[PDB]
């Protein structure tokens, strides 16, 4: 017995802020989370309680500290099958990583939609708002290993399996409506430009170097997805606070075999929000996991992450009616001209119980779709369907794939498929070949229909000749990039320019930057002077006259394609840092834990050392962390009460944990005496916007700060971070 | 799409400082640098310039831009074969990462004996001074995937591949001389301990969490090892600058028969170097391949690491004479007690081409010896020889990873073992097993003998029954840590109180805590009080009252085991951040660049943009990084010329630059009106030991400075760093 009597090694089963317990697997912090795939999965939990400690052939070990010797000094037997079956399986662990998105963060919920959509399409699970959908969602980054960092930029991937009823549909997408190439043949071409370079392996998790720049600059199509990774979109507060789309045109089918073209869209319902680089950057570094682990702690918290499932949706008779192909990957549709019509929610409410298990072995892919749903000929969804299944075959092992249990269907599979490495399912059927009559011909097919029916793909008329050949209505790179541009606001613009000023000042060779700033002046004049500008490079007489692109089917600006133009802050899920001092005026304590409770806000109590403080009435205050075990990059805002300041006016991690924080433009608030602060940010006596600051805690001071944490950031606060030495 | 007429894509076949060029594949950047491994090679490195595209059955590719269609829009078909070739290589590019030291950093070079130790070994790679050994070196981290970061705090691998006449020698260190636990048994619960949590993988590159904790309090064998990671050992400033140890009693054999027990030590020629905490930390996320890119740059600038190979020698009869068993991994022997014999030197002195085919793939392994080395009964070593070959059937694929080129021996190697998978030699032996008589029993057993003889094991003594039982000789845990702490300077055990500190504030079960900090009593109550103050803990009475552990063999100290105690600096390979300004007084840098240069020191140019910069003569300065672009982490040592300072002086960056570089320690230098940035550090009128200072850069001014660097760090500097809000 190594437990503390006290049981205080165990978290209790009941959902509770972060940092208040330790984490646990899904099934013992919230055993009464179920659905349909979660039960499912018991007949391969493994519990341990209890239990004997064996070899993986069940025959209990009684000295697992030890090997097998002749003498206690002596050599080690090679008959010790215990020793060499447990250091075999260990020596095996590992499995190749995804090719991309090898770093990723998982969870199971569920989904329904609002309504039927039967006159849209015959998709069982979109057929009743009734019907519950389990699904396991996996966000992940693009480019770095399973072992780099969260907070880097790059793409976010988000994709979702969803167990319906007439089989495994995967909707594989990313946190950007485009991807940077147009034909799949380039993908290695691109993903090898953007990976760490060969020779060397670096950098790691950073599109930031010369093989990147190199491939954007040769190849103009990749400029719209680049000015979204370059945007505040490239570096996510949370894989709750970003948006996702499902990356392509496909179709939808009725019951009467009507195609409407559908692009999906994910709304996440805790608004859309991103760090600023300088913060996202030096997180990567102070807690590589952030990202990950922000999603465990919301799900064990309860602020279960919610998304709502929009479609764009395009009869077939509108194909040719945009300036852009809709086939083409590179091109967004602009919500003003098709807009996102709503769908179902997403919940995700409980996480994995062993991450390999349940998250590493997940497998994804794009044409796993069901009746009701199509593709169509857009040339890089074209590619995809034949990578997603491939793949597999080295990373999980073969052709087995789906019998691992998190990627087994919910519905019936049957079929005459046998063998394969790691086979699982013993088949009874005398047959294994269809026609046969010595089963009856069952398995069977079965024919198109309206609910359970065969897939049958829809009869679009194909006509031309083979040919390696790019549509000329792909033809056309720096529109869209312009119309992302114009939809931006000033300080989503500043920060755009300062991503590219950053990235090509890693690029080594400077010609390769030029390059980069020539495309730049075919979008928009002013990004590219003010790029230019950072890199110490001059606009030519040429440069400056390059006439700007047209517009998107008249549009200026589509204000949906701004993380913040329009307001969608929620603070439920947030969370507060508060600096203690050795006596703090309890009064000022209660009204601000009560008032960020009452808000669902979390906070965390830090000081100079861990344990205990005492506040001026006798509460005894436990701490979280130091303020330099949890720094001001982990929260959206920071509040100092009032007290015996004087303990930590002069500690230099305290005043620097409020000049990181006002550096990255979050709230703070100072009560009483914690004013005398103000000096260290430089804060005029009268005060400034986004500084909340009263003798007392009390009356609004609370809701003041609360408002600016809706907010997000104090965007006007950015020309006075300029000069700041943080 | 090409190549700029300038031909500045190509980087400089010569040797080149840190920044200076784009890096490059090491036959390509230094090809006239051999050996005969390197040589061996030629067989498969593949060129490019001038060669035709082409599939991998020799095809050539018209179109590489597109995929097959029938129609320009239309869907791709299922013929277009080099579409699937080129993404059914890219789908399966991944294999498994090592299960530990899976991030590593790997070169070429070649290594050479000083004299003959043919009275202690017949190994013929150590028989004479004028045999040169090609090597390959690959440096590690231990817990991190192969994408996490560099500069983690973890005990660090260095491995050495010796490409022998004999055979190859695998010398598979670590940084630190002992190791976490005593059996190879137990290494899966130590690993699993340390590595991310099994439910949400959580966290990477970092034993600061509860798993890793829960084993150490759980296991006090390991708390020498865990002394060494919570030292400044745990990160280094650079893979040139650590110890290399091979952490077992191993055995030389001479041609007469004769034992001696050996350690096997490498010294750092670059002297030892670590960073301090915090840098560290935040270095992870400004450059998480900080020790990969100083490696590879240090060799492109001619900056070979050295190393020399030494040897702890004890008599066979004298296996029972200390107060420690010889053959406990957990154990240290003190160069006071046994000092290291001088044996040979290695140099590093070519990059790799491809990362992955020669990094990722090479496979090092302890059982690799040749005749004149042998094992001993080290339970730990016992263990590592069953791990290192199995591993590599899952790894790389199957049981001929030894045809994987960078594997090869160069020695001969003709066997009777055939096919496995991917097999390359094609055997024309009309036998495949011995005895026969159709080949005449070739290829045939050699018998053993002074050169060039059969391997036969030391016929070492065995009595004792089969038991799996740890020896009472290795039941001893505190004295070792206790003689390594009473050994560290006093910036050295604060760093370590620091680091224990810093981790288990982390840890999130308080009795985790409170159990180590009993562990420390056991060790040192100095330590123990220092670190329970900082958790908020106190000692009971009766641990305070707890005896503290024997001297070692009659030792209080042992200054070898401290990083800093005896100087060993070598400033050669160190960098320098210079802060520009837009009108540098030329003089300054002249003489700056002068002296550093005198001393194999290199330069970095910093300014707030990118771009050039004119002098105060009209000498046009290329920028290499901004202020946030190459932060002070990178550095060891800040310069400020004089000139136009007005320009920087408000400039929040260079000033944070110094702040931060003030904060780790480094000294600085203020030429001229530079010295208006004393304000921004705090610096009195009269000046600080660690700050140099003068009206220009010159004689005095560089000598002082680089008297400075060749001590590494201010350490007197520490007691002002508390306040310094950085
Ligand atoms: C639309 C969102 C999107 C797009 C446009 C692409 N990826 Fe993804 N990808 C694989 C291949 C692949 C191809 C061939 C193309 C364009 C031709 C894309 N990608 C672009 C893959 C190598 O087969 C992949 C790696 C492992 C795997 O199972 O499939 C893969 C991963 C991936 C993920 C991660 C899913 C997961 O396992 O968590 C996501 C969200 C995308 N791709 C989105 C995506
Ligand atoms: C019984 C298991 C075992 C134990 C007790 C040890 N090792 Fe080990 N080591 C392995 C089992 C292993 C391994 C699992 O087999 C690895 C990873 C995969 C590989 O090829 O070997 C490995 C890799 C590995 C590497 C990386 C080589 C490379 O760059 O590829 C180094 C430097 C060490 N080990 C060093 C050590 C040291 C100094 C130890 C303490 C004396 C030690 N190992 C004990
Ligand atoms: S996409
Ligand atoms: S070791």
């Amino acid at each position: 017995s190594l437990a503390p009597e006290d049981g205080s090694h165990r978290p209790a089963a009941e959902p509770t802020p972060p940092g208040a317990q330790p984490t646990a697997p899904g099934s013992l912090k919230a055993p009464d989370t179920r659905n349909e795939k979660l039960n499912s999965l018991e007949d391969v939990r493994k519990g341990s309680e209890n239990y004997a400690l064996t070899t993986n052939q069940g025959v209990r070990i009684a000295d697992d500290q030890n090997s097998l010797r002749a003498g206690s000094r002596g050599p080690t037997l090679l008959e010790d099958f215990i020793l060499r079956e447990k250091i075999t399986h260990f020596d095996h662990e590992r499995i190749p990583e995804r090719i991309v998105h090898a770093r990723g963060s998982a969870a199971h919920g569920y989904f329904q939609p609002y309504k039927s959509l039967s006159d849209i399409t015959k998709a069982d699970f979109l057929s009743d708002p009734n019907k519950i959908t389990p699904v396991f969602v996996r966000f992940s980054t693009v480019q770095g290993g399973a072992g780099s960092a969260d907070t880097v930029r790059d793409i976010r991937g988000f994709a979702t399996k969803f167990y319906t009823e007439e089989g495994i549909f995967d909707l594989v997408g990313n946190n950007t409506p485009i991807f940077f190439i147009q034909d799949a043949h380039k993908f290695p071409d691109f993903v090898h430009a953007v990976k760490p370079e060969p020779h060397w392996a670096i950098p790691q998790g950073q599109s930031a170097h010369d093989t990147f720049w190199d491939y954007v600059s040769l190849q103009p199509e990749t400029l719209h997805n680049v000015m979204w990774a370059m945007s505040d979109r490239g570096i996510p507060r949370s894989y709750r606070t970003m948006e996702g789309f499902g990356c392509h045109t496909f179709r939808l089918i009725n019951a009467e075999g009507k195609a409407t073209f559908v692009r999906f869209h994910w709304k996440p319902l805790a608004g859309k929000a991103s760090l600023v680089w300088d913060e996202a950057q030096k997180l990567t570094g102070r807690d590589p996991d952030f990202h990950r682990r922000e999603l465990w702690e919301a799900i064990e918290a309860g602020d279960f992450p919610e998304y709502e499932l929009g479609f764009q949706l395009i009869p077939e008779e509108d194909e040719f009616k945009f300036d852009f192909d809709l086939l083409d990957p590179t091109k967004l549709i602009p919500e003003e001209l098709v807009p996102v019509q709503r769908v179902g929610k997403m919940v995700l409410n409980r996480n994995p119980d062993n991450f390999f298990a349940e998250n590493e072995q997940a497998a994804f892919h794009p044409g796993h779709i069901v009746p009701g749903l199509d593709f169509t000929n857009d040339p890089l969804l074209q590619g995809r369907l034949f990578s997603y299944t491939d793949t597999q075959i080295s990373r999980l092992g073969g052709p087995n794939f789906h019998e691992i249990p998190i990627n087994r269907p919910t519905a019936p599979y049957h079929n005459f498929q046998r063998d394969g490495m790691h086979r699982m399912g013993i088949d009874t059927n005398p047959a294994n070949y269809e026609p046969n009559s010595i089963n009856d011909n069952w398995p069977r097919e079965t024919p198109p229909g309206p609910k359970r029916g065969g897939f049958e793909s829809y009869q679009e008329r194909v006509e031309g000749n083979k040919v390696r050949e790019r549509s000329p209505s792909f033809g056309e790179y720096y529109s869209h990039p312009r119309l992302f541009w114009l939809s931006q606001t000033p300080f989503e613009q500043r920060h755009i320019v300062d991503g590219f000023s950053f990235e090509l000042s890693k690029v080594v060779r400077p010609y390769i930057r030029e390059r980069v700033v020539d495309q730049l002046a075919h979008i928009d004049l002013t990004l590219a002077q003010a790029v230019a500008k950072n890199l110490g490079i001059e606009l030519t007489d040429d440069q400056l006259n390059i006439t700007p692109p047209p517009d998107v089917n008249g549009l200026k600006k589509d204000p949906s394609l701004s993380l913040y133009a329009i307001p969608d802050g929620d603070v439920k899920g947030r969370v507060v840092a508060i600096l203690l001092n050795d006596e703090v005026r309890s009064a000022d304590l209660l009204a601000i834990l009560k008032a960020l409770k009452a808000k669902g806000v979390h906070a965390k109590l830090l000081y100079s050392r861990m344990g205990e403080v005492t506040a001026d009435d006798g509460t005894v205050l436990p701490i979280a962390a130091t303020f330099a075990g949890a720094p001001s990059l982990t929260v959206d805002a920071v509040i100092v009460p009032a007290g015996n300041i004087a303990d930590i006016a002069d500690n230099g991690d305290a005043n620097y944990y409020l000049m990181e924080a006002y550096k990255h433009l979050k709230p703070i608030a100072l009560a009483g005496d914690a004013r005398k602060f103000k000096a260290t940010i430089k804060i005029a006596d009268q005060g400034e916007e986004g500084i909340v600051e009263a003798d007392s805690a009390d009356g609004s001071f609370m809701d003041e700060l609360l408002t600016l944490m809706a907010a997000h950031r104090v965007w006007s606060r950015i020309p006075k971070i300029d000069k700041i030495p943080a």
